[PDB]
C-alpha cells in the first residue's frame, strides 16, 4: 500500500491541480539542471574536521588566524527564501550536496536550515525539516552547518518558553548543526542573551547577529548610532560569544558605513572573528563586501551566482574574481564555481511559479525608504496574494512604510517585520492612512499579531512602545511587562509526547514533538497529509508540482531498492459523484485511481413542488403562466370558486378549489412561468 | 478468448466507426423495441402440422379448400430488403419469433430466408444465414416457412450447375424450410423446370412464381400478352407444380388486370391454389389484393403495419379490416395485429442508418415508367452510394429506363434488375445517352455482369438478345447458346471441402461449402473476420452498429450461461503506431484494448539530405535563402570557385566546391528557402 498513495497523490494532482498554493500561474521547465562530474572517493578536508577535533574557541582561533577572506554559502536557505518563496525542496539539494562537498571544502560553513525552511517545509512542502538535515549532514561531512536561531522564538513567531528553546538546541546540536546564529527583533537584550546560553550549552558555535538598520554614517539619523552598536556588541561580547555577525536584512550597509563599523569592531575587539551578512537589494552589496574584507571582516556571506542578486546575497564568482591576486585571495577555483552555478541555474528553472523574476526584474534603491528584508519581500508576495490583494503590492509596500512610522521606528526582522507587513496587509484592505487609522484606534480590530506586539509577547523595543497607540487598541488586555519568555509556564513536553502517540503512530520522535511545540496545527494538517498520500519528499519538482503527462514513461524510486517504472495512459470523464477516473500503468500492469474532482458541484436550484399529501396545498394541473389571480392574500374561498388562471399551448384552464381554508400566502407572482404540479396557493 | 475478441470489436467500433457501410449517417434510436406479453405454454396448432402429416398435396388441398382469404407474412425477409437495404438481424427476429408463434398459427407460411437475405447476411451482417434459419426453426415449430429460390440461380446471381442448387434444396429442405418458390429472370422454361425439379424432389412444397410485368389489361402492349401468362401457367402446371404464384415485383398490378388473370387462372385450373406477391410501390396494393381475393385468389402476402408501404408489401391491419364481415374472412384479431406493429416500429427505429425514409417518403407512381422493383430499389440506392454514385440517383433511374430499352425489354427482377441497374450505373458514370452508347458499343468496356449476360450465361430474353448491341459488344467471347446450367460442369464439392477444412477449421459442415460454392470470397472474408471477432450475432443492434457510451453498464450474453457485464471507462489518445487505447470492466475487473485508428497516417513528405559520405554532395551549410547561383548545370568547375550563395538573418554565405566534378543538376530553384544539410548540387 505505498505506490497507492503515489499513484492517488499523481492523480489528485493531475485532475485538480497541485495541492501547494500557486502565486505566478506558470509551469515547470522541460530542461533539467545539469550535474557536474564528481570524483570518486572520500572528500577533501574541511573546517569541521578542526571543529571537531580542537571545539569551538579552537576553531574562532582558526577562523581569526586565516589569511584571505573566507565565504560562507546561502544557496541551499536564504538564496531561495529570498528569491523563490523557501520553495526549494530537498530533492534539488541532494542532488548538487556531493559536488559542494568535493570541490567548495575551503568555505567557513553553510547556512541550510532555519529560518523560513521549517514552516514552509511542513506546510507547503510536506516535507520533515529533520529529514533535510539529516540527509545533507550525511552527504556533506566536511563543511561545518549554520542556522539561522531567533532569539526566544526558535522557529516560529512569538516568545517560547525557556525549556523548548534549550530542548530545541539540544535536538539540532544532536542532528548535526554545528554554528549557531542568534539574532533578535528589536535588539532586546535578554532574549539575545537567553538563545545564546541555549545555543552555547547544547555544545554548538554562537555567532551573535546585531540587526543593522539606518545608516551610522548619515548623523541626522540618531536612533541606532554607531555608540548604540557598539555599546550592543561590547554587552553581546561581555556575554562569551564566539563570532560577532552584522546582519544588515534589508541591504542597507554603504561601503562607508561598513568601512567605519568594521573598524570599530576590529579596533575594540582585536582577536574576535567578524562575520557581515548582507542582502543585494539596492545593488551595492559586492561593494559592501570588499569594504567589509579590507576593513577586516572575516568572513562573509555569497550565493551562487544564478541563485543571486535581486533580493538575495552577493554572487560567489564577482567574490573570487574581485579577491583574486589580493592578500584577500579566497583560492577558490572559478570553473568549480561555474558548474556549481549552471546546476543552480537548471534547478532555479524549476521553480516558475514561485520566482522574484515574474515581477521585479531587477534591484530597488527604494529599500532605502520602505527597509523591508528580501526573505520577507517574497513571502509578503505570496501572503499578500492568498488573501486578495495580489494586484496591490506597491500599496503594500507603502503601508508597510507607514505602519513602520506608526509603530514607533521597528527595526524589521522577521518576527517584527511580519507585525509590520500584517498591519500593512490591515491597512491596505481597509483603506486606512496612518492619522487615519491611529484616529480609529479605538474602535477597529487590528490583527492578532499586531496587538500581541502590542501587548509586548516578543519584547520591548528601543525607547519603548508608542504609548497613545498601546493604550488606544490594548483597553484591558494584559500587559506582560519585562521578559515574556520568563512569564510563560514551561509546556510538558513528555505530555505532548503523549498526546501525539495516540493520534498518528508509535514513530513519533522528539524532532515531532518539537515541530509540534513550535506548529501545532502545521503539525496536525501535515501528518494528516503524509498519512493519505504517504512520502512525497523522493518525487522530483516537475512531477511534484505538475504531476505527469500522458504516455511518458517516468521513474520514482521511492526508497532503497524499491523501484516503479509508472506510464499515465488515460484520464475519464466524471462519475455520478464528480469523480474522475485515471489509468496508469505501474510497474507493466494496469491500474486505476479515482480522485474527486472539486469544482464540479454547487449549481442546484428551482421551484419547490406542491406536496399531495395535503389537500390545501394547490398546484398547478399543468405548466404554463399565470395571467390572473382572483384572490386576495388573508381571505378564504369556498370550494368551486375560481382562483387562478393559467394559460398554455392553445389551452387555459381555471384552478378551482377542492375545500374551503384559509388562503395563507399567494405563492406564484404575476406571469411566472412555472411547470406542472408546482405550488400556487398554500391554503 | 472470447469475451476478448468482442471487446475487441467493441472498442474497434468505438475508435474507428462500424465496419459496415452506412448510407444515412444517423444513430440508432435510444427507444428500444417493445416485446408484448406471450403465454407460456406451447403454441397451437398451424399448417405445418397438416403439412407433417399429410405431404404437399394435402397441404395443396387445404389451402384450395379454405373458406377465406389466406395470408402469407414477408415481414422476416421481403419487408426489410424493400425498406432497410436487407440489414435486420436475427436479434430483432428472435425477439418477436414466440409472439408470431403463439398469435399467428392461422397463417399459410412465412418468408424468412432467401433472396438477397444470403449475401448480406454474410457480407455486411458477419451472419450465418443457416444460423438464423435454425434460431428460427426452434422459436416457430406451428407455421411453414418459405423461401425464395431462383431458377438455376439459387442465391446467387448466375447460372449454377444442376448438382449444386440440388444439394442446395437438399440441406435447406434437411434445415427446415418447407415451402419454395421458383422463379426465373427472362422467364426461361428450362430453368424454371430445373429449380421446380430441385425444389421436389427434396421433398418440399413447389410453388411456380411466374414474373408480371407490364399491363395484361392494356392491349397496345402486346409482347407480355395474357395469352403468354397463360401458356406459360399451362406448361408450369404441367410440370406438376402444387402452388401457382403471380410475382408482381415492381407493383404493376391493377385491379382490373388482376380480376382478368385471377379470373383467367381460376376457370383454366379450378382447384389448384393460386398465390398472388405484390409491391406497393405504385400505392394500390390493398386495392389489387382485395381484387384478387375477389376474383378466386387463395393466400395473398402482406408485412406488418410499420413495416409496411413504400416499397414492400401491403399492410396486415389494412387486409384483416378490409375483410372484417366479408365471406372473404381471416379471422385474426386485430390487437394482436396491433402488437405486432407496435414491436415493428420500435425495430424500424434501430435501423435508422438504412431507412428508406430518409430519402423516400411516400409512394411512387414513376413505378409505371421506370419498374423497378422495390428490394432492388434499397440495395440499388446503397450500391449507387458505395460508388460515389450517391447524390445522382434521380439519373440512375433514368438510365435505368434507358438500359431497359437498350438491352431489348427485359423482365426485371433481381439477376436481370442487377445487370440492368449495373449498366445504368455505368452509363451515368460514363455519361452516355443510349444511342450515344450503342454508336461507341464496340469501343466501351461494360462490366462483367452485362457482357456475361449478353453471352447468355443467365439465359435466353424473350424474343432474342438485341442482335446488333450483341455482335458489338461480343467481338469473339463465347455465346454458350441453349441452357447455361446443362453445359456447364458440376462442382466438385468434396474437393471444396477438402479446401476448405484445412484453411479455418475442423467445424466445416456442408452449409458452409455451400456458402462457399455460391460465394467463395464472402465466405472467405466472414471467416476470417468471425475468426477475428467472434461471434457477433448475439449482440443487439445498437451494440453491433454504434458500439457502447462511457459509463454505461451493458449485459452481453454471448452463450448458454456465459454472462457478461461490461462497462466502458474511457479512451486514451493516440500512440507512436496511431494506436488509441480503450479501457472496460469487464465482470468487474479492469481490461485494456489497444485499437488500430485509421485515418492518424499518410501525412510526411519534405526536401531530401546531402549524404555526407559522398565529397560531390554540395548541400547547405547554414539555413537561409538561395539568392543567386553562378554555375551552369552541365560543365564542370574548379575547387575553391563560388557555386551559390545563400542569405540568412543578417550572414551571408557563398558556397565553394571541395573539389572537382561534373555538376550533374542544380538541385535548388531560385528563392527556394531551404533547411541546413541540404543539398544544392549533385557533383
Ligand atoms: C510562510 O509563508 C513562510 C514565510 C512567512 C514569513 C517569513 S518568516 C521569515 C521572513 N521574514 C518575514 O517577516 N517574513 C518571512
Ligand atoms: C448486396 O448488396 C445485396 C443486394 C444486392 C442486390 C439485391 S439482390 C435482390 C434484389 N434484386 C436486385 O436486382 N437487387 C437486389
Amino acid at each position: 500500500n505505498r505506490a497507492q498513495k503515489l499513484l492517488h497523490y499523481l492523480g489528485h494532482v493531475m485532475v485538480n491541480g497541485p495541492t501547494t498554493p500557486i502565486p505566478v500561474k506558470a509551469s515547470p521547465s522541460p530542461t533539467d539542471p545539469v550535474v557536474p562530474a564528481v570524483p570518486i572517493g572520500p572528500p577533501p578536508a574541511g573546517f569541521r574536521d578542526i571543529l571537531l577535533r580542537e571545539g569551538p574557541e579552537g576553531f574562532a582561533r582558526a577562523v581569526r588566524n586565516h589569511p584571505g577572506l573566507l565565504l560562507m554559502d546561502t544557496t541551499f536557505r536564504d538564496a531561495h527564501q529570498s528569491l523563490l518563496a523557501t520553495r526549494v525542496r530537498t530533492h534539488d539539494l541532494k542532488k548538487i550536496a556531493p559536488y559542494v562537498a568535493h570541490n567548495f571544502s575551503k568555505l567557513f560553513s553553510m547556512e541550510n536550515w532555519g529560518g523560513a525552511t521549517f514552516d514552509v517545509a511542513m506546510r507547503f512542502l510536506y516535507e520533515c525539516p529533520w529529514r533535510r538535515l539529516q540527509e545533507l549532514r550525511e552527504l556533506i561531512p566536511n563543511i561545518p552547518f549554520q542556522m539561522l536561531l531567533r532569539g526566544a522564538n526558535a522557529v516560529g513567531y512569538t516568545n517560547y518558553p525557556d525549556n523548548v528553546v534549550f530542548k530545541f538546541c539540544e535536538v539540532a546540536k544532536e542532528n548535526g548543526m554545528d554554528v549557531f546564529r542568534v539574532f533578535d527583533s528589536l535588539n532586546y537584550l535578554p532574549n539575545m542573551l537567553l538563545g545564546m546560553e541555549a545555543a552555547g550549552s547544547a555544545g554548538g558555535v554562537v555567532e551573535a547577529a546585531i540587526s543593522y538598520t539606518g545608516d551610522v554614517a548619515d548623523p541626522s539619523r540618531t536612533k541606532y548610532s554607531l555608540q548604540y552598536y557598539m555599546g550592543l556588541a561590547e554587552e553581546l561580547v561581555r556575554a562569551g560569544t564566539h563570532i560577532l555577525c552584522i546582519k544588515d536584512m534589508a541591504g542597507l550597509l554603504k561601503p562607508t558605513a561598513c568601512t567605519m563599523l568594521v573598524s570599530s569592531l576590529r579596533d575594540r575587539f582585536p582577536d574576535l572573528p567578524l562575520h557581515i551578512h548582507t542582502h543585494d537589494t539596492s545593488g551595492a552589496g559586492v561593494a559592501a563586501m570588499l569594504a567589509c574584507a579590507q576593513a577586516g571582516a572575516d568572513v562573509v556571506d555569497v550565493a551562487a551566482d544564478s541563485m543571486s542578486g535581486m533580493t538575495s546575497q552577493p554572487s560567489m564568482g564577482a567574490l573570487v574574481a574581485c579577491t583574486r591576486g589580493t592578500p584577500l585571495d579566497t583560492e577558490v577555483p572559478m570553473e568549480r564555481v561555474f558548474d556549481y552555478s549552471e546546476y543552480w541555474e537548471g534547478a532555479r528553472g524549476l521553480y516558475a511559479a514561485f520566482d522574484c523574476t515574474a515581477t521585479m526584474k531587477s534591484g530597488n534603491s527604494d529599500v532605502y525608504e520602505n527597509e523591508i528584508p528580501g526573505g520577507q519581500y517574497t513571502n509578503l508576495h505570496f501572503q499578500a496574494h492568498s488573501m486578495g490583494l495580489g494586484s496591490k503590492f506597491k500599496e503594500v509596500k507603502k503601508a508597510y512604510v507607514e505602519a513602520n512610522q506608526m509603530l514607533g521606528d521597528l527595526i524589521k526582522v522577521t518576527p517584527s517585520s511580519k507585525i509590520v507587513g500584517d498591519l500593512a496587509q490591515f491597512m491596505v484592505q481597509n483603506g486606512l492612512s496612518r492619522a487615519e487609522a491611529e484616529a480609529q484606534a479605538e474602535e477597529l480590530s487590528f490583527p492578532r499579531s499586531v496587538v500581541e506586539f502590542l501587548q509586548g509577547y516578543i519584547g520591548v523595543p528601543h525607547g519603548g512602545f508608542p504609548e497613545p497607540f498601546r493604550s488606544k487598541v490594548l483597553k484591558d488586555l494584559p500587559r506582560v511587562e519585562g521578559r515574556p519568555g520568563a512569564s510563560l509556564p514551561p509546556l510538558d513536553l513528555q505530555a505532548l509526547e503523549k498526546e501525539l502517540v495516540d493520534r498518528h503512530g508509535e514513530e513519533v520522535t522528539p524532532e515531532d514533538v518539537l515541530s509540534a511545540a513550535m506548529y501545532p496545527d502545521v503539525f496536525a494538517h501535515f501528518k494528516d497529509f503524509t498519512a493519505t498520500f504517504g512520502p512525497l519528499d523522493s518525487l522530483n519538482t516537475r512531477l511534484f508540482l505538475q504531476g505527469p503527462k500522458i504516455a511518458e514513461e517516468f521513474e520514482v524510486e521511492l526508497e532503497r531498492g524499491k523501484t516503479l517504472h509508472i506510464k499515465a495512459l488515460a484520464v475519464s470523464d466524471l462519475n455520478r459523484a464528480g469523480q474522475r477516473q485515471v489509468f496508469f500503468e505501474l510497474n507493466g500492469q494496469l491500474r486505476s485511481i479515482l480522485v474527486k474532482d472539486t469544482q464540479a458541484m454547487k449549481e442546484m436550484h428551482f421551484h419547490p413542488k406542491a406536496l399531495k399529501d395535503v389537500k390545501g396545498q394547490i398546484g398547478a394541473p399543468m405548466p404554463g403562466k399565470v395571467i390572473d389571480i382572483k384572490v386576495v392574500a388573508g381571505a378564504k374561498v369556498a370550494k368551486g370558486q375560481p382562483l387562478c388562471v393559467l394559460s398554455a399551448m392553445k389551452m387555459e384552464t381555471v384552478v378551482t378549489s377542492p375545500m374551503e381554508g384559509t388562503v395563507r400566502k399567494v405563492h406564484v407572482t404575476k406571469d411566472m412561468t412555472l411547470e406542472g404540479d408546482d405550488l400556487i396557493l398554500e391554503i
